[PDB]
Formats: C-alpha cells, structure tokens, sequence
C-alpha cells in the first residue's frame, strides 16, 4: 500500500547510516593510530603513512557521506508543447507547479525539486541568487518577465515538499523544450539526460510520433545502455468529444508505440512494453487533484464519462513508473559508494592487522631481552591494549563489511 518511491528513500537512509558509522569507526581508529604513533615508549608499530592513510579516510567518509546526502532520482519528460507535459508533471504533484502559457520559456529546461522550507524559489542558470515565489501565479510572472531566459537554459523551481506529492521522496522532474521542426537536440543528452533514470515521451494521442521525437531517443538508446523509456499518449482535453472512429485511431497508436519500443529501439520486449505505454488525460486528472486537495467531495462535482477509469489508467502509470525509478535510481546512485566503503574498509582493516602485527613482534621481542633474575617485560602491558585494541577495531571492520554486505543483497541485487 506504499509508494514504491519509499524503496529509494530506505536505500538512502540505510546507506547513509551505514556511512555514519564507517565515519565514527574510523574517526575512533585515526585518533587510535595516531596516539600508538606518538607514544614515546613504543615504536615503529604505527607509521606515518598509517596515520596519514586514516586520517585521508576520514575525510573521503565525511566527503561521500555528503554526497550521498543528496542522492536523488530524476525522471525528464519530452514531447512537443501541445502533446501536454507540463500538465503530467503537474498533475503528478497534485498542484500546478509549472506554469502553462508562457512561450518563451517552452525553449527551456523546467527543473522542479523539493526544498525543506515554506517558501518556493526560482533559481536561474549562471546567477546564485534564489527569487523567492509565494504562488504558481508569482512564479509564472517571474518567468514570463525574465527574457533572458534563452534557448537551452536550465531554470530550477524549488517547492515545498510539504505542499505537493513526490517531491518529498527524492524525485525531481524535469519539463524539457517542447519538441518541433527546429530543434536541435543534440546536446540534451550531455545536458541533462546521463543521469535522468526514466525518460517519459509524452505524446498527443490524436496525433502520430514525430522523426524528430523518434529520432532523439534513439540518440538516447545508443549513448546509454538500456534506458528506461515510457510513453504517455495524452488526451489534452477530455471533456471536448470525440467521433467515433477515434478509438481505432488510438489502437493504431497503441500498435505503433509498440513497434517503436519493441521493434525499432529494441530496449524492451513485447510484455514489458505494455507496461511503459500509457493512455491519460493529464489536466483532468490535475483538476480532479485539486479539487481533492481543497475538500471537494468528488460527488458534487460535475465530472466528464469515463473520468474513474482515465483516474485509475494514470494511477496505473505512477505506479509502474514509480516501481521503475526507485529500483533503477537505488542501483544507480548507490552502488558505486558501496562498493568504494568496501575498499575503505579493507585497507582500514589492513592497518589495524599491520598495527597488531607489529605490537605482537615487539612482545615477543621483549619478553626474550627480559628472560636474558626474571623481569616482567618492558611495557608489556602497553602492548596487551595496544594488540587488543587493534584487534577490536580489526572486528569491527568486519562486522561494517557484514552490514554493507547485508545492504548489497538488500538493495543491489545482481
């Protein structure tokens, strides 16, 4: 009954505290290494590279560990302006986040992200400065008026997580230039698609694919192995009524979408093609949101036929796709900082064993000079915490490989 999203946000949680722990572990063994390093009674157990080999892990821990903070899972939708994008990323948020109507801007990359606080804000590219928005309505006019906005920038909006869906479990959607007979999309993937984990094509379903759309995610297919790629044929205005003949219409769609994910860019087989091809209708599923989200009884409003079937196609869609992002994003955006603490951990355990090693030798040494009456050897009780404590943190480097391993099977599988 939960969101499939909440798989991403349990891998971050659970690696993040894993990397808290590596921290604290090797925070505890650098000030170990270094106190056996200055000890004027014992000598040559720990080294210099020792102590400086810890310390340069405790920075790469504190340093990942802050990378991994913001981990996230990105999903970029394309299609021309008219096939109704900025209404599926709306209607997903369950508020009308991006604004609709403004031209130039349709040439751009629309980012939008969660931020923690109350207060929206727009941030544009090249300036660090965040203009704070109260409204979909003052954004939208903050947009409208900047005219430097140029073909193929990038524009971010943060949106309070607390306001809207999604955005609170790490997703951030991405609204790209409407496609058309003059752009060139040739540096998008570069741009801002090697790290989207799902690409939706949104279509009109009155209207056949573009060469141009088919084009680019062929250009997407090639660069990047086996992409995540959906496509929505959306209906822009469902209450407008159709003819008849316009559910063969839509059949036919159905079998060329088909084709082109089966047979043309062969990134998915016949079955699992049924399910990355969707038929919705997103501004009447952001309406119906909305009225939701004020209190509106759903009997009282007037809805067109066929509403709760669109409702259930479209949740059918958030679904799969949100299977898809957090099992793709988790591998994606975790596995090589598991794999990477691994190492870490050898090598800390490589330390400690050396350290051990070395307080094991000079015992024994000191015990032959002391047996040539019979002294009790020289600092042997030094060396007793010095071999015992690193023996303790040598184990506790294997109980951390044991929790990273469990954390692999977990949430990396092969």
């Amino acid at each position: 009954p939960v969101s499939p999203l909440k798989h991403f946000v349990l891998a971050k949680k659970a690696i993040t505290a894993i990397f808290d722990q590596l921290l604290e572990f090797v925070t505890e063994g650098s000030h170990f290494v270094e106190a056996t390093y200055k000890n004027p009674e014992l000598d040559r157990i720990a080294t210099e590279d020792d102590l400086v080999e810890m310390q340069g892990y405790k920075d790469k821990l504190s340093i990942i560990g802050e990378v991994l903070s913001r981990r996230h899972m990105k999903v970029a939708f394309f299609g021309r302006t008219s096939s109704g994008k900025s209404s599926v990323i709306n209607a997903m948020l369950w508020d009308k986040v991006l604004p609709s109507g403004i031209g130039h801007i349709t040439n751009c990359f629309l980012s939008v992200e969660g931020t923690d606080g109350d207060k929206a804000y727009l941030m544009t590219e090249g300036s660090d400065e965040k203009k704070s928005v109260k409204t979909v309505n003052q954004l939208a006019h903050a947009l409208h008026m900047d005219k430097d906005l140029k073909a193929g920038c990038l524009v971010r909006v943060f949106w309070p997580k607390a306001k809207c869906a999604l955005l609170r479990d790490d997703l951030v959607l991405v609204d790209s230039p409407g496609t058309d007979v003059t752009t060139e999309l040739d540096s998008w993937i570069d741009k801002f698609c090697l790290d989207a984990d799902v690409f939706v094509l949104v279509a009109n379903s009155e209207s056949t694919l573009m060469n141009t759309e088919k084009h680019f995610f062929h250009k997407v297919n090639e660069r990047l192995s086996k992409p995540n790629i959906f496509i929505l044929n959306n209906r822009w205005d469902a209450s407008a009524s159709e003819p008849e003949y316009m559910e063969d219409v839509r059949r036919q769609h159905m079998e060329r979408c088909l084709h082109f994910l089966v047979e043309e860019l062969k990134v998915v087989n016949a079955l699992e093609a049924q399910n990355r091809i969707f038929f919705v209708s997103a501004k009447e599923v952001l309406s119906a949101r909305k009225q939701k989200a004020q209190g509106m009884p759903e009997s009282g409003v007037a809805l067109a036929e066929g509403f709760h079937a669109r409702l259930q196609e479209f949740q059918n869609f958030e679904q799969i796709f949100e299977e898809c992002i957090s099992q793709s994003a988790v591998k994606t955006k975790f596995e090589q900082h598991t794999i990477r603490a691994k190492q870490i951990l050898a090598t800390v355990k490589n330390i400690m064993d050396s350290v051990n090693l070395a307080a094991e030798d000079k015992s024994a040494a000191s015990a032959a000079s002391a047996a040539s009456a019979a002294r009790l050897p020289k600092e042997i009780d030094q060396l007793e915490k010095i071999q015992n404590n690193s023996k303790l943190l040598r184990n506790k480097a294997v109980q951390l490989e044991n929790e990273l391993e469990n954390f692999t099977k977990q949430f990396l599988p092969s």
